[PDB]
């Protein structure tokens, strides 16, 4: 933007008319060129710093990007548009339910910027009944819907049933019949229920498939409800 | 910024020169002090509200942080730089492939702010062949590379082979030989393939290690490709 | 904002006083109405584009939201407050420790916007001792505390011990005693240690419960420490 410098008036009153014309059209041009919304063109770095004036800038020198840089008392020339920061919460330690004994870090945390909740846990003992509640999350922690996740269990036990068929030849010698039964013996392994955690829409964490006395743990994170 | 107040001219034309000097240097000083980029120093709260003027402010009173606050028709004094919000998408329900029957919430969702995709599922029945496709994700959902994750399976079956060595003493009585064979019997448990989900670069979810008829499920999330 | 248009002075010097009054009060009103912080009311779209002037706007036409839009050399009319973008890092491939052989994509990545680290891996061979280190993360990757997660293992082996009770009737015929022992035989399945990964506060990934020679893998992500 052009800077207006006032000019010395003429020496006698007779020549005051053209002088007023020129000076007034100059000031009018400056006022219009400023009032249209033209702060000027970004130029070389500014002069003495003082809080109250903040000249915008082009790429690079004052700031990496173009825009309207603005300094302050600290005089750090804040970027165009200031925001201190954003940060999630802290890991809230929760007392286990159903008399479960913590085997490590069993905590939960928000992430509002993520719209999620992250939970780590490792417990032993307590009620191992399927569907037993280990943690009741507050309403703000409620998932949008029912959810299931795999869970770690120190014990993954199986059941084995052994079947001994009757001897093929009942008239065979007892040693031969026993050997035939033994050679034709079979073993069937039962279904093993993998440890899993089920979280409902009301923020209740339930265990299923976890054997009694098994060190059960896991770390995970799940999205929250939509955040209007 | 200083406010310029016009002054009354003198009473007679003879003394018009010094008056013009003073008033013009005053207006020139004001115009330069404004055109250098000095809106002024942030001060006590402003006066009557009207859309069109938006005075910036210091920390605290008008807004928690310094900067250029700007109100509007609603007159809420928006922070320096306005942005409505950002929000991820909704959980898209997908029809299971390979004739799999959903046992619960089987959905997937974007998170563009996260550059990730979050998928929950729980299914039974259908084709349990290793490498069978259960969901073909669209191209925007494609992971950067091949990926493998553990999967929950309601059935974790094992195989057991029983071995009966021949009697140590063939000349022993048949009861003794049978007892020796029985006491020297051995059992070997086979390898159990843990249920796992494999997602490729083309967004195809494949099952492996999941037994036939086993309720297989899991909830997880994975980062997307880099988003230029 | 009103635009000031300079006016023609009167024809003779005698009538110069009221003219100065009117023109000076006009320019003073304009200067005050501009210096109070009133750029004007957002109006219909602006006129010839040139770098240096950037008129703000109302909702819709120039930009979807209200505010102070500002164009540039490219003349794209950047939104009120400019920011190029934010983006996470790349997946850093890491050489497995303990002579582990990679079976696929074994990489790790930062997410500073997420304050998290995402790791995928699939390895075979090497040292399968519990607590063996497979990757030592740098300090910036250190989790806030100790953490445990389930791990996928291609082998989930069990141990089975078979018990043969002595015959109920020692005076029974040897065939009957053998049949009674066989029918009263029992099988006990041992505890199976599920594969799991433990990550400590110093960024060391340890394996536990993974059988020797088992293809062990998994993909996961964990939050980092709080980022001040």
């Amino acid at each position: 933007s052009q800077k207006y410098s006032p000019s010395i008036p003429p020496q006698e009153e007779e020549e005051l008319l053209p002088f007023l014309n020129e000076e007034f059209v100059r000031v009018g041009q400056t006022l219009n060129d400023l009032a249209d919304g033209y702060w000027g063109v970004s130029m070389e770095p500014p002069k003495k710093l003082k809080p109250g004036t903040v000249k915008y800038f082009a790429p690079g020198v004052v700031g990496p990007v173009s825009g309207i840089y603005h300094y302050d008392l600290d005089n750090q020339w804040r970027l165009a548009g200031t925001k201190p920061k954003d940060l999630p919460g802290d890991f809230i330690l929760f007392t286990p339910q159903n008399n479960h004994q913590p085997m490590g870090t069993c905590a939960y945390r928000m992430n509002t910027a993520k719209d999620e909740v992250w939970i780590t846990m490792l417990m032993s003992g307590g009620n191992y009944t399927n569907g037993a509640t280990v943690l009741d999350l507050p309403q703000a922690y409620w998932p949008p819907a029912e959810l299931f996740i795999p869970a770690y269990s120190s014990i993954i036990p199986a059941q084995s049933t052994i079947t001994y068929p009757p001897p093929s030849d009942p008239n065979a010698p007892p040693l031969d019949q026993v050997f035939d039964v033994l050679n034709r013996a079979t073993i069937q392994t039962g279904v093993v229920n993998q440890a899993m955690f089920k979280i409902t829409a009301n923020g209740r964490v339930l265990i299923q498939g976890i054997p009694q006395g098994a060190v059960f743990g896991g770390t995970f994170t799940f999205p929250l409800v939509v955040t209007p």
